[PDB]
């Protein structure tokens, strides 16, 4: 599974608001979400946008909306995964979907079995993907591996989709990446 | 593997009193496990207990047993698998199996060999699952992972068999999960 | 790849007097092998050992010697590998090998991949198996694992091989694991 | 996959350097990637190393241009992948390539999966491969294992290469091997 900007496309999952305070480095998961939401939005990648029961959750992160392609669609749902009705005529012209958004474990596991279902390569950006609980995160990633879908990371997938120095959006891409994407806790504490 | 209430079973491994002191967060496992018990009572999935030589190792935990439905059968057995010809009949109606318990790398891995030969899907709950030693439940869940047994946690596995918010059942099964459950050291202390 | 007293065979890798001062959790590595020394002589499974350059690593630990049954031979070797023509018989009457010994990334790791390619099934006693540095042995386990070899611990595989509390051998092999196998650093230390 | 000195080649990516300050230890990883190249030559292994933009990067570090193999073949590149038409008769020649160098969650996984591809065995070293950033690293080496590559060690690698003490290059290798590659920070912490 080899991502390009034509054979991909941006899932944003449920990035709202009201979940800030309850979800692990949510700040950081904002800010990384928001790179992948740019490289998309300049490497003209088709990206879907999800909101879970807005009525009572709120709406995306108003960063995010501001990094959105002019036409970019947000979707409300009350299913957990992203796999609805109106979100199938950009799967069907994409052969890899880019993940990113929170409960790891939920909607963003959910999303991914259903995308693998229907024969679609997952690549989930797990520095721009968390839980309420460390656990559930950690656990959400080693599921989606067993299930097929590429644990990747911002960085990896951005110059993954340029695949060289050369590439005609390099430069515009490289200003996003040109710090770190701020830690998240995935690496262990390294034994003596 | 797509859990749903109609296509699984919970199996509740040897929870037992005497084991207490012996096992790496029992009481954090028994909080978790009980609430898998009340998600099964809830959404009718039959819930199979066993309990390995009672008159030495003690009945299941009472907070356990409280949260059975009012015909949920105890079976005692000296083999560590659960599939013991009492349960052949519950596996012959189901396609996944979730499971919860103690014996990690004795009888829950046991189990979920002999589940897994029978061409069942195994869900280990990794947060309602635990060993007397640390390593000893490390490394049960890379076994199980490499025999194609499903890691994953009570959260990621409750709301898994709802799919949404608009299930009928949603708002019973979200009272179980109002809090995070308890830590049960799996996930590494991080550098920066 | 399911282990019994009948279908599997022990095998040794170079646990010798020399390596000493230079492996890592050595004294906790031959408990722990003397363990599954005796676990074979109990349960009659044929057992062989390796040594690499005796003349200048010394010869196999007394302790682990004196656990051996009257018969058991010792083959001396250059080549890092176990299977040599001398193990070729035993290997014939078995589908199991459960390894323990040292040089996790050397001798073990190339003993698995022959073994491997034999058709037999590895199962690695990760708790009996050491390097000289903590890299080569952690990654040492990856590569086994994703060359097929399980990755199983010291009470899992000698209570795996009796199946129950009934089996006549059942308080024989107990016996071996009343304790915990010492601790060799193989868990992650957790985040709280 | 048996890597054996005549169906190998080492792979030096991009260690330049102007990426002396920007990558998790640089120092270590040159180190250890001058073991490889020694060997390498030492063992009449084809080595191929690139630069990427060494206009910009500047030039492969003078410590392991000084070990390289009289003939070694240098390749400017501005694609990450090192898989370039000049490598092409090399790749052709071998079963195996052994990976040293960096970004690897750049260069190095680009190769990978190019490698891959093209139906090779490929043998990540994982103490000789980092990023500017831990996670890039860490989930690098997931990504890499995910598609079949395999995390080995620099240890590892050079006596697998030999075999076995009697191999007539063994002291030679010895040497280089003589103490542990330096620390990664790669094992967990497991206690304080």
């Amino acid at each position: 599974a080899r991502i390009n900007p034509t054979n991909s496309a941006l899932f944003v999952c449920d990035l709202q608001e009201k979940f800030a305070s309850n979800i692990k480095y949510f700040p950081e998961i904002i800010t990384t979400s928001r790179r992948l939401i740019d490289a998309a939005r300049i490497l003209s990648i088709p990206t879907i946008v999800t909101e879970q029961y807005p009525k009572g959750l709120g709406h995306t992160v108003p960063t995010l909306k501001e990094g959105l392609a002019e036409n970019t669609p947000i979707f409300d749902k009350t299913k957990f995964s992203m796999c609805i009705p109106p979100t199938e005529d950009t799967l069907k012209k994409v052969q890899n979907v880019i993940l990113v958004g929170i409960e790891a474990h939920v909607c963003v596991l959910q999303t991914t079995y259903d995308l693998l279902e229907r024969g679609l390569n997952v690549h989930v950006v797990v520095d721009a993907v968390s839980s309420r609980s460390h656990t559930d995160r950690h656990f959400a990633f080693k599921q989606m591996e067993q299930a097929g879908a590429i644990l990747t990371t911002s960085e990896a997938t951005i110059l993954g989709l340029v695949g060289g120095s050369d590439h005609p959006k390099f430069k515009e891409v490289q200003k996003l990446i040109l710090t770190s994407a701020p830690d998240t806790g995935l690496v262990p504490l390294s034994k003596l």
